[PDB]
């Protein structure tokens, strides 16, 4: 666990929320060995992509964390369809996993109760860390050794 | 079907369901004469993709098992598409067939009675190792032989 | 129209339905002089893309055929997209005509409607067949002759 | 301003007679620019262009993409447009070449025939494509590199 | 941002609007130390990915602008995925920033809305180029210095 | 061998012995029943490559004919290197046979003596062209047929 | 060791008695390991060869490319040594499979019959290339995805 | 030849030499309806390539102008290797073409009889752009059209 | 240099000199704080980069050895460019150091002295170890971190 | 001149040369107005492409300086042509020069003389710096503004 290279984006479009997952993440990091993962802030979600693929260069695992939630226009769904587009590509370019930690909901009560505050049902940035660690630990020893 | 290379890559959200799929696609497998395909367990089905193309170097097959399910936002369609979209470009890549095995339904029942159970209408797993190995004995025919 | 070299896919799943529409292409095909093309069979439409990749080497042309119909679940769509995006995009990497013969309908009713039989009010399959052919002769006029 | 640009367009065939009025629009926006003999090639149905525009890229500085898709009965209507949109989106971004989208899409034949400039038509995408894409070639002529 | 190398381009269609949007992301780049941005139209959203592409090969951002607002047909949904699938492409193909700034609305009243018009409740031309510009600093930071 | 697609690019530097190498190309090529080849000339041997690939496009067989002599400086040894790296490049981005019909001489008593006039011992001209054929035919049938 | 390894085994035919003794000793050592119809595939020249083993490596684990240039009057033995070796080496990185390079570049005759494995032969680098090929095709099977 | 797009990129080392291969080339240019081509002055060889794929994007063909002449060390040899390699590259990358019309001597009166002035052999400027303007207009006619 | 992640291939051909280099590599990486470098043998040089790229996908480095000593024929050259050019893409393809330890001689006495056997001269096997390193950490401070 | 982004790579092998051959490239920079250009080291002159290769990612500009030496074998010729084959590659994929002003010389005066101590012919690294800079400012009137 403690020899994987981990970097974490997260945007800071609801910020309150943003930061609500990025404390689930770190948590998750440091309790598997990795106090020191490379954190990167970005404005929005459409940002992380190539933010991300700048990080799977030289990290084992990328997670991107992010808020987007439902308004009166599609633009919602263009902003989902733009970063689902993105990291998919990222991490088969880089042969990286990227999780997906970005949460898309129709309101603010749901992302609340999906982003692991003291009365939350889920938290997705630790889950989408686990992931990613568990990923990269998995390619580890699917590759080349010893 | 004897010296095909096959690879199952499952995912482990409603892991109950996925080991079933699982279970249809190894005792397929086994009846084809594959008695130890090379099997890899990944946390969500977003991860499958990356995986299943490091499977698709080393295999002449890969099938993609899994359990999508419908909640109360709008997660379930970019989760779908990240799958559909990353195993599509993987087996184009690679040139090896994907098996997608991955269940996309509304409710737990629905997927409950796709994975072969006892009661189950179908068995998805069974379905995508069928295709899989159905299409890498049709390439290897196509391809380069005596 | 003699001198092009014609594969035809046509999936398995409903193989009533699949194997009008490939009579169709036949007729297609043979009313038109053809060197009796290159037929394979695939268990589903998803396998289609990978196998048309594999044509598409050594002909001019494709005629990827097969049906889907709509169940109670969101499989459906993702079936669909698949079969989209991989066929446009073998088409464009291998610049070959990938004709779509794929059929995509809400009931079975109106597959057998559109694949040609007496009492169809449409061929599908036909119709795809003579466009491979008309897109393969304009490539090759449109490609470097003397 | 465009006397110099190298233009193809592709139509496919589907509903004729709209096809044949949006190929009118394109010709005419071409002529008053400067061009009156781009390189005009008919295919049978709009699943065909993305492949040909492709070859059409290779010779000629913007391809402007003609046709007609009218919604049935099925949900394959849906996949047609998507295709159509995935392709020509990849083929003018591979090429480096402007590719203007100038395919309907419509619900109903008289919302394609209001918007193929005919005499009582609203509008002519046709024409609009094409200055779409010969503007396009222009200014990436002056982006690009010259002495 | 003085040192930062921005290019916007900004569409056409709806003259006021894309005006508006492009007078927004010029007053956020001369407020940032930058006086002579690149600024490039062009007719339609479509033709934006295309110029983006040119444009992302010397410089460090781009900012897409433009409206695209919904009528009686389906083609608004295939204008949208068109830009939408375009500069996620440019982007990661170059390895630059492109803040989407391209408004998608049902309605006028909409896109005035958020066009930064003097009656405007935002302006997401503004918010685009904040954006570009934080994530070009941010790249600066982590790619190659010494 | 007649189903063949030849296409010829013979360049015109000595024109006498670059006329001689295509006159024995068309004879073998009419030998072996051939519709008509698509011939192209050009100006000197480094002009090849590029008409190459844009034949290559649209034919099975692509034969290269030229020639080139050495004369007081290096030229000469970088006008091979380029025509070499470019020909075996070719063929493999479309895997397509470009065969190598380009003298490489000290002299030009030698290169006559391997054109195929009366008094020569050789013809690289026919050579290259049966070389062609032959390995046009052996990837028809290695490749996907009935 | 190499009984599930796929080969393939390409052989220009310029000399042909040389090269029939060059594949004589790729068939003996590939046999010895387990695999008794390795796909053979010949082809006139060894410029040839390249385009042969990139399409055999679509459906195989291994290749090995067989032949004979020898060395004549003029420079055209280098350019062809140098067509040979950049194919070959570019085939086997965009397959990622190993390409065996088994194919002989000598001054005179007699020498590329002292490495083709004759009774009489120093050598027999038909053998050599099949066994590195096979052990390579090996080697990556365990440095790849198992589980 | 009028409505060929071409552009000429000379090198400056061995000033006057170049100078006049640049006026053979804008000669010959001129002769054949082009007034104006892109003309692009680099310091050295070796410069030449990247400017010449630049050139690429813009124009039908490309001619690259300058002169290599050996001195005491081996470098004469790497710099050409780079020069040929390069050029190369970019004709197929681009499938343009790209006449070299560098010269590489081992004198400096070897150099002045192939550059074209008053009692020079041969103008190795003017066979470039001459090369470069007929491949152009052939693969014109070879590519499609009317 | 104890957290980069080192792979050495080394051929076999001439085994005493191989070993020796293997040697060299192992003692410089255990010198570093590196206990487990991944160590793969294959028979000769030119096996070397297909190898090569295998391991570059999950480590910081590869070290090439082996041994070429120059026979009666010309078939040295063809070794030594062929793993010259296979090495120098497998890293820029990777943009992972491959250091190059291939000994490339005249003769034996030549290649046991460069070997560090007992009384040799150097050791490039040792050498090649110290610049892969340095290179891997030199990389590793000029991309994403913080 | 003043706002290009400029990188230097220099190897130590044959330190002291390689330290006079980086003061030219330096004080060439510092006379333009670049006072803080990213300076590398690396060991030998094989490690240089892939590191040029990290920083043509964010500069305009990468000036390669090393100093190679002719011995007792061919490994000369080999690492020139590595050094050659990697930079110009580099300069391509990256379409951004990368001056050469790696030293290859037969002996230790020819070096001495080409590298800008007190009593040289000639400094190169100077001259690559030129060259590098140039090429930038070159291109950039080339690419798209304003
Ligand atoms: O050609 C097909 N038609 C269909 O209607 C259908 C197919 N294939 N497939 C699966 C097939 O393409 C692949 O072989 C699998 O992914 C394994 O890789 C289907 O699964 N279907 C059914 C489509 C919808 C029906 O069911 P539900 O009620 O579960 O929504
Ligand atoms: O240009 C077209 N317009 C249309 O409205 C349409 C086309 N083409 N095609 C087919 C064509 O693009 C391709 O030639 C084939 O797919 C073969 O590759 C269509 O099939 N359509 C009809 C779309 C909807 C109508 O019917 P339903 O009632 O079954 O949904
Ligand atoms: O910037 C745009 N905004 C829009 O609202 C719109 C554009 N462009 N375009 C076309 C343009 O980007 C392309 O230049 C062409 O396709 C040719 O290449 C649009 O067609 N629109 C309108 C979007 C839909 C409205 O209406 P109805 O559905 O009633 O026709
Ligand atoms: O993380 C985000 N969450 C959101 O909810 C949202 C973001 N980002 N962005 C934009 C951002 O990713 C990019 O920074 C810009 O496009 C420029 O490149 C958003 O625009 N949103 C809002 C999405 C929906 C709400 O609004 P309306 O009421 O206008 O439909
Ligand atoms: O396998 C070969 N061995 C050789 O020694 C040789 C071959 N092929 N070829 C040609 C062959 O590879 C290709 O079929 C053609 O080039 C067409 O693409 C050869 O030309 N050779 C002879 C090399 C040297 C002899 O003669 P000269 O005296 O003219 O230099
Ligand atoms: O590591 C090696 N060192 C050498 O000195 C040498 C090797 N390999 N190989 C072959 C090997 O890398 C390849 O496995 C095969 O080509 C098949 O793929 C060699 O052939 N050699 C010998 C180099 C030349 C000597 O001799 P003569 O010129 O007298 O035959
Ligand atoms: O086919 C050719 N044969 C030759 O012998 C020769 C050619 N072409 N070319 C040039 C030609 O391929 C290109 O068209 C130019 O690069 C322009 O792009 C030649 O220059 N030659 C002459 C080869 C050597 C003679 O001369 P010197 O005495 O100068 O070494
Ligand atoms: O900058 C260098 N100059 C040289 O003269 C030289 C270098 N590097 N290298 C090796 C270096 O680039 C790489 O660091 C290694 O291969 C490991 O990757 C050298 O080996 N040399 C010496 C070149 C020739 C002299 O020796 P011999 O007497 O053994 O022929
Ligand atoms: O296999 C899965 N099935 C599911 O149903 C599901 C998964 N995975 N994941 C996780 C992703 O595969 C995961 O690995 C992350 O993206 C991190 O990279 C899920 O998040 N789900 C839930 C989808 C639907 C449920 O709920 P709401 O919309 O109510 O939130
Ligand atoms: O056009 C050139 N002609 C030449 O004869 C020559 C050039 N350029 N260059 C420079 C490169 O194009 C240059 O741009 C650098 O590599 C920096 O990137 C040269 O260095 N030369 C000289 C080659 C031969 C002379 O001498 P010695 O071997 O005696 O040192
Ligand atoms: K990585
Ligand atoms: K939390
Ligand atoms: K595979
Ligand atoms: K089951
Ligand atoms: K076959
Ligand atoms: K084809
Ligand atoms: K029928
Ligand atoms: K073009
Ligand atoms: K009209
Ligand atoms: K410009
Ligand atoms: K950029
Ligand atoms: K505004
Ligand atoms: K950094
Ligand atoms: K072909
Ligand atoms: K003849
Ligand atoms: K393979
Ligand atoms: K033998
Ligand atoms: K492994
Ligand atoms: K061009
Ligand atoms: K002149
Ligand atoms: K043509
Ligand atoms: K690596
Ligand atoms: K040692
Ligand atoms: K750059
Ligand atoms: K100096």
């Amino acid at each position: 666990a403690s020899g994987v290279r981990l970097a974490i984006v997260a945007s800071s479009w609801h910020g309150k929320i943003c930061d609500a997952l990025l404390d689930g993440a770190r948590k998750v990091a440091a309790g598997c060995g990795l106090d020191d993962p490379t954190v990167v802030r970005v404005l929005g979600a459409i940002e992380i992509p190539v933010v991300a693929q700048e990080l799977a260069r030289n990290h084992d695992a990328v997670v991107a964390l992010g808020v987007v939630i439902r308004g009166q226009t599609p633009h919602f769904d263009y902003v989902c369809d733009a970063v689902t587009q993105g990291l998919t590509r990222v991490s088969l370019d880089s042969s990286t996993p990227i999780a997906n930690g970005v949460l898309t909901t129709n309101t603010e009560e749901q992302a609340l109760d999906r982003a692991g505050l003291p009365t939350s049902a889920e938290d997705k940035g630790a889950q989408a860390t686990v992931a990613a660690l568990a990923t990269a630990l998995t390619l580890r020893e699917l590759r080349a050794h010893s």
